[PDB]
RNA sequence: UUUUUUUUU
C-alpha cells in the first residue's frame, strides 16, 4: 500500500526512530493479539502509527467490506483534532480516507482507514454494538493517566477481543480477531501487564525511548509552607542569574495564581523595552479563550515569557517557547468521603510522573532548569512514582 | 466566616 506522501512530511517520516522499527510493529500487527508499547511523547508514536498500519496490510485485510481499519483513541477531543490537522496530512489522502470523531464532530466517511477517537465516542459505538465488527486495528492512547473511561473501555474491549480471539463461526479459519496496540504516553504500563485479569496471557510489550532535550533537575531542601513565594524567588533567580529564556511558575488553585500575577505585575511592572524584560501570563483551563490565545502568542519584544500556571500545563496546554519550571511541590487534588458522601478539594504530594511530565513541559526543545522548591528527600517522599487512578475517587 | 486545579459521551 502506498501513501502519496510529501517532501517535508517524508522528512517527518524518516526522522522518527520508530519507523525504522516498523517490522516490530509488523510483528505487533501480525503475531500478538494485544501489544503494549510505551514511550515519552515527541518520539514519533502517534505521528508514525498511521504510516505503520496504513502500510501494514490491514486497510484491506478482511476486504472488500473494510472491517480492517485502525481507530486510535485519544485522551480528549482537542488532542484528536490537533493531531488530525497534524498527521492526517501525513498520510497523503483526503478527509474521506483519514479522519476523526469527537463529541460533536463526526467525520464518518466510508473510505477511512485511520480514525482518531475520544473514549466516549467509541463507547457510544460499541454499546451501539457489542462485537466490534467494523474495526480490526485499534491503538490506545494515554495508558499512564489511567482515567475512568480508558479503564472502562479497556475492560470491555478485553471482553470483546477475547470473545473474538475465539472462533468466529462453526470452527472456521475466518476469525474476526482484533489487533490492538496500546501506544502509551509514559513508560509504566507493566502494572497491568503483570496481571492475569484483563488478559490471562501476559501482553507482549515494547519499550522505546524519546528525545530528552535536556532538563536540569534541581532540588531545594527548603520549607514549603508558602510555595508561592519560593517559586517567586526561584524564578527571580533564573530571570536575573541564568541566561534569558522563559520560566514556568506552577501553583495549585484559583487565588494564589492571580496573586502571583499581581506580584509579577508589581515588582516587574514595566514589560516594555529593574531592566528585567518580562511578560507574565496565568494559565488554567478555567480561563476564557482570549487569555488562552494570549499565551499561545510569543512575548512582546523587550519582554521574555513567564507563565504562572496551575497543574494544567502537564497535559492540557503546552506552549512552544519556554525553558524552565519551578514546580508546584504539592498539587491540588480531589477526593470523596465515601463514609459520608462528602467531597473535598485539597492539596497533596505531586507524584513523580506529574512532576516528570512537568519538567518535560519546561524543556520542550531547549534547556530545562527544574528548580524544585522541594528536596530529593522530599522527592524520596513523593511516592508513588505514578499517579493514582481517577476511578477510585468517584 | 463563599475558596472550583482537573477531566473524558
Amino acid at each position: 500500500v502506498e501513501v502519496s506522501r510529501s517532501d517535508e512530511i517524508q522528512k517527518a517520516r524518516i526522522q522518527l526512530p520508530v519507523f525504522g522499527e516498523e517490522h516490530k510493529i509488523m510483528e505487533a500487527i501480525h503475531h500478538n493479539d494485544v501489544v503494549i508499547i510505551c514511550g515519552e511523547t515527541g518520539s514519533g508514536k502517534t505521528t508514525q502509527v498511521p504510516q505503520f498500519l496504513y502500510e501494514a496490510g490491514f486497510g484491506a485485510e478482511d476486504s472488500p467490506d473494510y472491517p480492517g481499519m485502525v481507530g486510535i483513541t485519544q485522551p480528549r477531543r482537542v488532542a484528536a483534532v490537533s493531531m488530525a490537522e497534524r498527521v492526517a496530512n501525513e498520510l497523503g489522502d483526503h478527509g474521506h480516507k483519514v479522519g476523526y470523531q469527537i463529541r460533536f464532530d463526526s467525520t464518518a466517511k466510508e473510505d477511512t482507514k485511520v480514525k482518531f477517537m475520544t473514549d466516549g465516542v467509541l463507547l457510544r459505538e460499541m454499546m451501539h454494538d457489542f462485537k466490534l465488527t467494523k474495526y480490526s486495528s485499534i491503538i490506545i492512547d494515554e495508558a499512564h493517566e489511567r482515567n475512568i473511561n480508558t479503564d472502562i473501555l479497556i475492560g470491555m474491549l478485553s471482553r470483546c477481543v477475547r470473545l473474538r480471539a475465539k472462533l468466529h463461526k462453526e470452527n472456521p479459519i475466518e476469525h474476526k480477531k482484533l489487533k490492538l496496540i496500546i501506544m502509551s504516553a509514559t513508560l509504566r504500563v507493566s502494572d497491568f501487564s503483570e496481571n492475569k485479569t484483563l488478559f490471562p496471557i501476559a501482553p507482549p510489550v515494547l519499550q522505546v525511548d524519546a528525545r530528552q532535550f535536556p532538563v536540569s533537575i534541581h532540588f531545594n531542601r527548603r520549607t514549603a509552607f508558602n510555595y508561592t513565594d519560593e517559586a517567586f524567588r526561584k524564578t527571580c533567580k533564573i530571570h536575573q542569574k541564568l541566561p534569558p529564556g522563559a520560566i514556568l511558575v506552577f501553583l495549585t488553585g484559583q487565588q494564589e495564581i492571580t496573586h502571583m500575577v499581581k506580584r509579577l505585575r508589581k515588582e516587574f511592572p514595566f514589560k516594555k523595552n529593574a531592566n528585567d524584560p518580562l511578560y507574565v501570563l496565568p494559565l488554567y483551563s478555567l480561563l476564557p479563550t482570549k487569555e488562552q490565545m494570549r499565551v499561545f502568542q510569543k512575548p512582546p519584544q523587550g519582554s521574555r515569557l513567564c507563565i504562572v500556571a496551575t497543574n494544567v500545563a502537564e497535559t492540557s496546554l503546552t506552549i512552544p517557547g519556554v525553558r524552565y519550571v519551578v514546580d508546584s511541590g504539592r498539587s491540588k487534588e480531589r477526593k470523596y468521603n465515601e463514609s459520608n458522601g462528602v467531597q473535598s478539594f485539597e492539596v497533596g504530594w505531586v507524584s513523580k510522573a506529574s512532576a516528570n511530565q512537568r519538567s518535560g513541559r519546561a524543556g520542550r526543545t531547549g534547556p530545562g532548569h527544574c528548580y524544585r522548591l522541594y528536596s530529593s528527600a522530599v522527592f524520596e517522599h513523593d511516592f508513588e512514582q505514578f499517579s493514582k487512578p481517577e476511578i477510585l475517587r468517584m
